[PDB]
C-alpha cells in the first residue's frame, strides 16, 4: 500500500491550472509536480462554498446527501469519509490544517489532527431562506477584500498556513522513523492550506514576483447589476457591492496578491516534497493536489465563489506517484471522485466503497478507460434563496434554480459563458439539449424536497444556536493533543535507546 | 419563572408507582413528594431502551424522528432539546448524571454537565439486522444479573450515583448564592441516576429493609420458551437464558435488591428536597420525577426492558410545585410529553415548541382538562430483527411488528396482558378495534421505510466504528470542566468580599 | 502494614480537647474515637500559622529548617515529608483537602490529591520586616469575623469541606475494592478540613445545638491595649481592632458558630468511620486526629492564632487503631512528632527517618515509656517584627523575642498564663529556671541569624512576586486529574468484568 | 526600552569563536552578526554542565548560591532571574526551547514558554558522593556518541530544534502585530537550541559542507589514563572509556557532524534575523548569542564537558544592537555577567540588581571601562567526588579540588594548558602567584561547607525521588498552553476586525 500525501488549498481558481500551473504563475515546485502527474483539466467542485465542498470531498457524497448545505451545517460523525475507508484498510491518517467541519466532531475519521481549524466549528453562519435579501455583515463576504488588497508580512492566514506546513513536515519526519519497521502502517497525510482564500494580502517577497504580470485584469469585465443574471445579482447584493468603489487598481492589487499567495504556497509544496525526498519516502508516496472551490477573481465583476461559473466551480486536480501515468485529461471530473479514487489506489475493493460514494474512481481514466458519468454540483447557502443545481457533461454546462431562468452554456464554443443558450438557442439542437438536461435534472434531484430539507436544517440550527450562545459558551474547536510528559527524554527511558529510536536513517 | 428540578432514574418499573410509590416500598421521601404531585399513573416510555428513550425524552420526538434507534445511534447536535428551549428562554441548564447520549456532543444544549456518563458515548453497541439471532456477550444483557444479585457496599453504579447526588446538591447550594440577585437566571437542574438499573446489588442498610417483603415473586411467572410470543423469545435468547439456571431464590434476591435500590434513591431524593428547603428555593421550584424505561423484574419470565409489556414500558411520572394541583391521573401519557410540559411551565409559547415536539403539554391535564391524544412507542434495537411499534389509547394497547403476530390487549379487563385479543377476540367489538388500530398504525408508520432507515443507520456505523477502533482511540466521553485556579480564595480577590459572596443566606 | 487515616482540621483550640472533646461539645463521633485513642492532652503546634505549621507537620522539621516562615514562603519539593517516607515504604498516599503548600509543587510526595486548595499557592501573603506596623487589609485577619459571625447554609468553607468529605469517602470505597488482593498496597489517606477556621459561620442545624451553651464567654476577658504584652499589641493592630466594636454578643456568636462547626466536623468524622466500618477496613486502620494551630476565641481579647498562648498554640492529637493502647497522656508533645510517629507505625526504621525529622515517635509513649524531650515552637510571620521562639518543657513555657520582654509561665500553677514569672519571679527557683531557659534558647537558636534568614526570604519573594503579577498570570493551584475516558463503562472493557471488579464485598 | 533576542545554544566550544565564528566554520549568518557585535573572546561558563550552567545563567549567581549543583538539583521558584528583572521592569518575556530547569517550576519568571524541555524536569540524574567511582549507564555520557557519529535527516534533537526555531519565529511575527500600539510592552525572547550537543549526528546537507575540513582532529591528542590528572581520569571512567575503541575516523566524524550542526544552527540564526528585518523590529532589538558550556571535542582525549579546560569551560558571547559598539574584547568574562548586563541594557538601576547577582554588567567594558573582577567557576556533579572551583584572572587559570593536586595555567604562554605550573613552577613568580590564588580561593569559598551542602542536597533527593517513582508518576514537564477556542476566527468575533488585527504591517 503506497503512502498518500494530499495537498489541499482553499479557493484556487481551476482555470489557473490549464495543464499544471499556468505559465505566468511563479510556481516551480507545482510545475515540476505537474510534469509527473495525471492532470484533470476540467475538474469541478461539488459545491462552491467551503464547508459544503469539504464535507462532500471527504465523503465523496453530494451536499444533498451529506446534509452539509452551507458553512454552518452539522456534519454527522456517522458519515464515512476517505479517512475512515483508509483507516479501516490499515492506514494511519492525519490532517494538518483546514477542513471547516461543523459540529463537535473535528476529526471525522482522521486518527490525528495537528492543528485547530482557522474557521468556526459552530452554527453561527447559518443562512435563513425565510429572510431572502438580508445579509449578515459580520461574516458575509464583502468587496472590502478587493479594496483592502495588498502586502503584509503576517496575517491570520499566513500564521495559520506557516504552522500547517511546519507541523506537516514535522509529521513526515516523525513518520520516517518507522521506515525500517516491517510492520509499519502506511500513512495518509492531508495538508490543507487556507491560501489563496482572501484577504488578498501577500508577503512582499511573493508580491514582488508579479511586478510585470500581464494577467492582473480579467478578460471578462464587470457586468452591470441590471444586466446580470438573477443569481449573480444576489451575489453582488450579498457582497454589499453598492458600498464599495472597486477601481481598476483594486482589481489588479487583488489579483496580484492572490497570485503571490499561490507562489507562497508553491514554496511550501517544495518543502514537503524535499522532506519526502530526504526521508526516503517519495518513491512510495502518491501526491494529490486539490482545492475546494475557485474564485471568480473579478471576472464578470464577481469575486469569491457561491456560483457555478468556471472561475468559481473549476478547481485543480493532480495525482502523481507509483502506477499513475502522467498526462492531461480533458473529460470533466469532480471532487466527488477523490474519495473513491483514493480508495482504489489503496487497494480497497469497489464493493466496499460503492454504498458510500456518489463519485467514480479516476484510476481507469488514467489507464485509458473513457469516463462517461456527468459531473453534478449543488449550491444552497448564502446568496441563494432556494437550491441551485448544475450538470456538467460533454461540452455543456446546465444550471437550474426554481426561482431563476435556466442557464445552458456550450463551453467548447463559448468558454467564457457569454451566451445563455437556454435564453437564446442557436437552433434545434440547443432546444433538444435543453430538454435532455431538464429530464436529467428531474432524474437526479427533487428540487422541492431539496428546498424543504434546507429550510428545516436552517430552522433547527437557529433554535439551537440561539440557545448555545446564551450563558457560558462550550466551544467545539479542535485542540491538538498534549504530550509533553511523553516527548523527548524522560526518566522512565534509557537515553541511548531513545536517541537511536528518534534518529533516521540509522547507523549512517 | 420557576426553577425546575428534574429527578430521573433508570429502569424503574412504573407499575411500582400505582399512586406514588407502592405502599410496600420503603420510600418516605418519594411518597411525601407524590402526595403534593400531579401523578400520571399510566405513563409510558417512548422506546424501551436507554439511549432511544433518553434522546426521545430530551427532544420530545420519537426515535423514528430523532434517528436514535438503539444504544449506539448518533444523536445529532442540531436537534433541539428541552435544554435548548429553556436556555433560549433564559434558564441556566445543568445535568448531573446519566443521559446515554451517543456521539461527540455530550451536552445537547445543557450549559453545564457535572459528571461524565456511566455508559459509552461511541458506536460500539450497534445492532445489526443483517445477523438476526446473534448476541454480543460482552455488552448484551444476560441473566447473570439475576443469578448474581445480592449485597455490596460499593458498586460501579453506587460510586456513580453517590457522585451524581453529591454534585447535584453542591450545585443547588451554589445556585442559592444567586437567590438574592434580581438579575439571576432561573435554573433547571436535571439529576439523572443510574439505579435501579441492574446489577441488582444493594447496600446492606437498604437490603435489610425488605426482609419480610411480600413482593419478591412476580404474579405472572415464567412462560416457557415454546409458549412465548416471538419477540419475547428473541429477548430470552438475547439474554443467554439457556446458560443460566434462574431459581426462585435468584428471582427473590434480584427483586429484593431492586427494591432496596429504590430505597437507596429515596434517601437521595430526600437529600435534594432538604437542600431545596434549607436554601429556601423549595417554594419556587418545580420537581419532576421520571424514568427512561421500566424492568420486567421476572414477570412472564422476562427481565430488563426491550419490549412493550407493562413492566418494561410503564415508567412513573410526577410533577410538583408552584401552580401544580396535586392529583392522580389515569389517562395514558408518555415521556414524549415532558419536553412540551417543561416548556409550557417555563412560560414558553405553544408556537415556539410546536415544530420541534410531537407530544403534548400535560399542564392542561393538571388543571382538569381531559386528554385524548394516544401514546405511541417504537423499538428498533437488540432482540428486534425489524422495528416494532405500539399504540396505547384508552383501555387498549396494540403492538405491531411485520415479522410477528399482532398483539392487542384490553388493559381494563386484562391488566396482566394474558389474553391477546388479536389472536382471540371476544367478539365483533374486538375485531373492529383491531381494524381501527391497523388503519391507525398504517397512517402513522411505513414499517418498510422504518426498517430501511434503521438498516442504513446500522451499516453506516459499522463502517465508521471499525475505522475508529483502529489506531489511537479518540474518546468522546464528557470531561467536567477544570476550574481550580478560579475556585475558593485566589490572590486576585479580596478575602472578605469572597467570603461574603460565597455565604448564603 | 496497617492503613493510616489522618483526619486534620484547621484552627482547632486544643484546650477544647481536655480528654477527647470537652463534655459540652456535641461531638459523639469524636468522643467515641477518643475513648479508644491514645490522647495527647498537652500537644502543641510547631508554629501558630497555617502554612508554617503544615510544612513543619508534613516534614517533621521546624520552620527554621523547612524555611516555610509564613503563609507565602515556598516549600521546596526536595524536602522529604511523611508522604515520601510512607510511599517509599510501599504505601499509596493521598490527600483530600487543605494543606496550604506554597509554590508550584502541590503534592510534596502525595501520590494523588483529590481537591485543589482552599487557599492560594503563590507568594502573595509575604510579610515584610522592612515595614513594621503595616497591615494588608485584603488578606490579614480582622475582627470582622467576630462581628460577622452567624448562620448560613452554604459558605466558601462549607462548600470546600463538603467536597473534601465526599471525595475522601469515595476514595475509601474505591480502596476497599482492593481489600481482597494480597498484592494490594496499604494506603494512607489524609483528610484535611478547613473548619473550624473562621468565618465563624455555621449551618442552622449545628448552631441550634448550642442554644444553652455555657461556654460562650472566655474566662480570661479582654486585656486593654496598654496592658497587653508587646506581641499581643502587634496582633491587635494587625487585626484592625480599633475599627471594630466587638460586643459581648459578638463574642458569644463567634464561639457559638465555632462550636457548631466542630459539630459539623464531628458528623463528617462519623461518615468516615462508617465507611471504614462497612467496607471492613476499620480494624486494620490507624486513625489520627490532629490540627495545625488553635484559635484564641476571644481569650485575653485575642482572636485567631499567631502567638504562643495556650489557645493559639495547643492543638489536639489522638491516635487509635491496631496496636494502640487507649489512654490519656499529659507530657507535652508537638505536631513535630507526627511524621516520625507515622513512620514508626508503618514499620520504618528509626535510622531511615533520623536525618529528616527533629521530633520523636510517640509510639513509645503509647506503650508506657516516659518522654523527656522538650517542645519547641517558632513564629516569623505577620504581627511579628522579628522571629519569636518558644520552649515548652515540664510545667514551663518560655517565650523569647529580641524585641520584647521575655515571658515565662508555670502552667501547673497558672494554666491561664496570667503571671509572667520572667517579670515577677516567685523566688530563686523561678530565676534559676529563667537562666536555664535562656541558656537553652541560646544553644538552639541564633536569633540574629534567624532574623537575617527571614528577611532574605521576604525580600527575594517580593522581587519575584511583583514580576509574576505582571503580564499573564500562571497559576500554581492544584487541578485534580481528569480521568473520564477511563472511568465507569467504556467500550474497551467487558461489562460483566467491570461490574465485578467495581463491586465490594 | 529595546527589545532583546537571546539566542542560546548548548555545548558550543568557545575556542571555535576566536572573533566571531572561526573562519573554517560555514556560518555566514553568525559571522555577519559578529561584525555588528561586541565579542567577548575569553568568556567562560560558570559551571561546565547543563542545568548548573543554566540556573546560574538565569540568576546571575554561582551554583553554590543557586544550589543547582548538578543536572537534577531543584531550582527554587523564589530565586530571581533575568526574566523576573525584565518582567518587573515592563517586559513581555518568553522562552522557546531548552533551559533544563529541575523541579515543578518550568518558567522561573518567563511569562510564556513555547515548548517543553528536551530533558527531564525531575530528580533522576542526582549524583551520589557516597559512592565515588560508580557510573549510571542509562544517563551518564559515554563515548558511544563518538563511535556513533554520523548523518541522519531527523534525530531527537533536530525535531526539538526545528520546533524551537519555528515557534520562535512565529512568536516574533505575533509580536510584530503590536508594533503600532504606543502602549506595547517591549519584549525579551530567549531562543534556546539543543545543538551542537551530542549525539554528533547531522543532516546530510550540513555534513556535506565539511568534506574538505582541516580541523577534524584536535591539536592535543589523547592523554593515556596513567598520564591524566585525577579529574580527567574520573571523567574518562564516567564515560566508560574502557568499553569503546575510539578510532581516528570516529574522532573526525564526531567533529565533522558537530561543525555541521553549528551550520544547521547558523541557518536558524539567519531565519530569526530575517523575521526581525521583515517585521521592522531589527533596529530596536538587542541580539545576544551565548552558550551554557563547551565540548572538549576529543582534545586531550576528552569529550563533552564537566571540566575547567578551555574547550569545556569557554563559551561564545556576543551582543549586538542599539548602543553597542562592535569590537573584540580579550579581558575574561563570564556567563554570570549576562543577567546584570541585560538588566543594565533594559535601563534597570544597579541597586535593583545588586543583591541578586554575582556578576557585573559588561556594558562599561563595551564603552571602554576596564573590567578587573575575576571569573569564577564551580563544578559539583558527576565525575567529581567533591566540589571543584576555578579562578580565571589575567593570564592565569587556577583550579582547586580538596582531593586533587592544584592546577595553575598561564594561558598567555601555554594556551593549550600543557604545563601545570603548580606542579612545575617556572620560578619564584609562579610560586607567588600560586599563593595569591590560594588566598583568593579561601576568600571566595569554604570548600568543606560546599562539600557538605552538596552531600545533603544529594541525600534529600535520593529519599524523595525513590518515593516519587513508586506508584503513579506525576510529571513536571512543561506543557505549552492550549488556546484553540480563542485562536483564528471564532463566532464571538467580527471577521473583518479580526483580519485587520492579525495583519501587519497594516494598510500597505
Ligand atoms: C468566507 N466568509 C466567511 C467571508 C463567507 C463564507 O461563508
Ligand atoms: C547529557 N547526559 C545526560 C548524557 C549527561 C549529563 O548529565
Ligand atoms: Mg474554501
Ligand atoms: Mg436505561
Ligand atoms: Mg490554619
Ligand atoms: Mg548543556
Amino acid at each position: 500500500k503506497p503512502n498518500i500525501l494530499i495537498i489541499m488549498v482553499d479557493q484556487l481558481n481551476g482555470k489557473l491550472f490549464p495543464d499544471g500551473p499556468a505559465d505566468f504563475l511563479h510556481a516551480p515546485n507545482l510545475k515540476a509536480l505537474a510534469k509527473r502527474s495525471a492532470r484533470f483539466h476540467n475538474n469541478y467542485t461539488s459545491s462552491p462554498l467551503a464547508a459544503p465542498a469539504r464535507a462532500s470531498f471527504m465523503a465523496g457524497q453530494l451536499p444533498s446527501r451529506t446534509r452539509v448545505y452551507d458553512n454552518a451545517a452539522e456534519y454527522q460523525s456517522s458519515i464515512p469519509t476517505y479517512a475512515h475507508h483508509l483507516r479501516r484498510a490499515g492506514y494511519y491518517t492525519a490532517l494538518s490544517g483546514k477542513m471547516h467541519l461543523v459540529g463537535p466532531d473535528q476529526l471525522h475519521g482522521f486518527e490525528e489532527r495537528l492543528t485547530t481549524d482557522i474557521y468556526p466549528a459552530d452554527f453561527g453562519w447559518t443562512p435563513d431562506y425565510r429572510k431572502p435579501g438580508e445579509r449578515i455583515d459580520w461574516w458575509y463576504h464583502n468587496l472590502g477584500s478587493v479594496t483592502g488588497a495588498g502586502v503584509a508580512e503576517i496575517t491570520n492566514q499566513m500564521e495559520y498556513d506557516d504552522e500547517v506546513a511546519f507541523l506537516a513536515n514535522q509529521k513526515l519526519y516523525q513518520l520516517s522513523r518507522e521506515n525500517d519497521d516491517e510492520s509499519r502502517r502506511p500513512w495518509c497525510l492531508t495538508v490543507s492550506f487556507t491560501h489563496p482564500h482572501d484577504p488578498y494580502v501577500a508577503r512582499r517577497k511573493f508580491w514582488d514576483l508579479y511586478e510585470d504580470c500581464e494577467h492582473l485584469t480579467p478578460e471578462v469585465g464587470a457586468i452591470p447589476l441590471d444586466e446580470q443574471d438573477p443569481h449573480s445579482q444576489r451575489i453582488m447584493l450579498s457582497c454589499d457591492y453598492q458600498n464599495f468603489d472597486v477601481t481598476e487598481e483594486n482589481v489588479r492589487r487583488s489579483r496580484r496578491a492572490y497570485f503571490a499567495n499561490i507562489s507562497y504556497l508553491d514554496e511550501k509544496v517544495g518543502e514537503l516534497i524535499d522532506t519526502l525526498t530526504r526521508t526516503r519516502m517519495l518513491d512510495d508516496t502518491l501526491i494529490l493536489f486539490c482545492s475546494d472551490h475557485g474564485d471568480m477573481l473579478g471576472e464578470r465583476g464577481l469575486w469569491f465563489k457561491m456560483n457555478f461559473f468556471e472561475g468559481s466551480a473549476r478547481v485543480p486536480l493532480m495525482i502523481a506517484g507509483p502506477g499513475i501515468a502522467p498526462g492531461l485529461h480533458l473529460t470533466p471530473t469532480s471532487n466527488l471522485d477523490v474519495t473513491p479514487t483514493l480508495a482504489d489506489l489503496a487497494g480497497i475493493s469497489l464493493e466496499e466503497v460503492r454504498p458510500w460514494t456518489d463519485g467514480v474512481s479516476l484510476v481507469p481514466m488514467v489507464n485509458g478507460v473513457e469516463r462517461t458519468e456527468p459531473v453534478l454540483m449543488e449550491y444552497a447557502a448564502e446568496a441563494s434563496y432556494a437550491p441551485l443545481v448544475a450538470i456538467r457533461e460533454g461540452k455543456w454546462k446546465y444550471v437550474y434554480c426554481a426561482l431563476d431562468p435556466e442557464q445552458l452554456f456550450d463551453l467548447e464554443a463559448d468558454p467564457l459563458e457569454l451566451t445563455n443558450l437556454a435564453e437564446n438557442p442557436r437552433g434545434p439542437v440547443d432546444q433538444a439539449t435543453l430538454t435532455a438536461f431538464r429530464d436529467m435534472r428531474a432524474a437526479h434531484w427533487d428540487m422541492e424536497a431539496f428546498d424543504a430539507a434546507v429550510r428545516e436544517s436552517q430552522a433547527r440550527r437557529w433554535v439551537v444556536y440561539e440557545a448555545l450562545r446564551n450563558g457560558a459558551y462550550y466551544p467545539w474547536d479542535h485542540q491538538p493533543l498534549q504530550k509533553a510528559s511523553e516527548r523527548y527524554m524522560r526518566n522512565h527511558m534509557n537515553l541511548d535507546t531513545l536517541e537511536e529510536s528518534k534518529r533516521y536513517p540509522r547507523g549512517e
